[PDB]
């Protein structure tokens, strides 16, 4: 068994729990009896997640996205919408907007510092006729 | 050669000059005489970024990093420190922060909604002697 010591060091604080995968276990099969477990199994995953290959990562991400938030999704948790949104929005982008800042910054400066001096160019002028 | 409608339409707006691609050419070549194409050259890859597969996407902005932004780039561009702190981030999270709010808003639930009941679990407490 666990000792005392532990056993109620689990009741300290949740973080504690989490901690302690024996008390988490314990935890599990309680919220289990709640119908309530996804909660803990997506935590889980997502910490999980954190601790992937860079590789590994994209698949993972599907993956834990159609086990809990999917449509039809065999372990379905609730989100507020603005998570939800987020999240979706995470999973779908997929990293393709890594750079969004900075190219915006590069944008401007394009924009702002080389595109006039381009059109006052004999370069650009030399093809007006 | 272009015709002087759209070497006219350039001149229009930057975005004239970056939507076709021979206006954009003729912009590069001008760059390249400034020593600024590199921000041209990111621009065009973090837009080919926007189009990759999936699991084409880590690959690519390891390499978009590493051309333009990591110690040693080839093609180094000058970012403002916010822009250049976010995208270091978002390279280096690499995906594995997809789920941030989600886990946190369940976090929160389990925490206010599960743990206080486990504790006074039979389950729980039955361990307590």
């Amino acid at each position: 068994m666990p000792s005392q010591q532990r056993v109620k060091r689990w009741g300290f604080s949740f973080d504690e729990i989490l901690k302690d995968q024996v008390g988490r276990d314990q935890f599990l099969r309680f919220l289990e009896s709640e119908f309530s477990s996804e909660n803990l199994r997506f935590w889980l995953a997502v910490q999980d997640l954190k601790k992937q290959p860079l590789q590994d990562v994209a698949k993972r991400v599907e993956e834990i996205w159609q086990e809990f938030l999917a449509p039809g999704a065999p372990s379905a948790i609730n989100l507020d919408s603005h998570s939800y949104e987020i999240t979706s929005q995470n999973v779908k982008d997929g990293g393709r907007y890594t750079f969004e800042d900075a190219q915006e910054h590069i944008y401007k400066l394009m924009k702002s510092d080389s595109y006039a001096r381009f059109l006052r160019s004999n370069a650009y002028q030399d093809l007006l006729l």
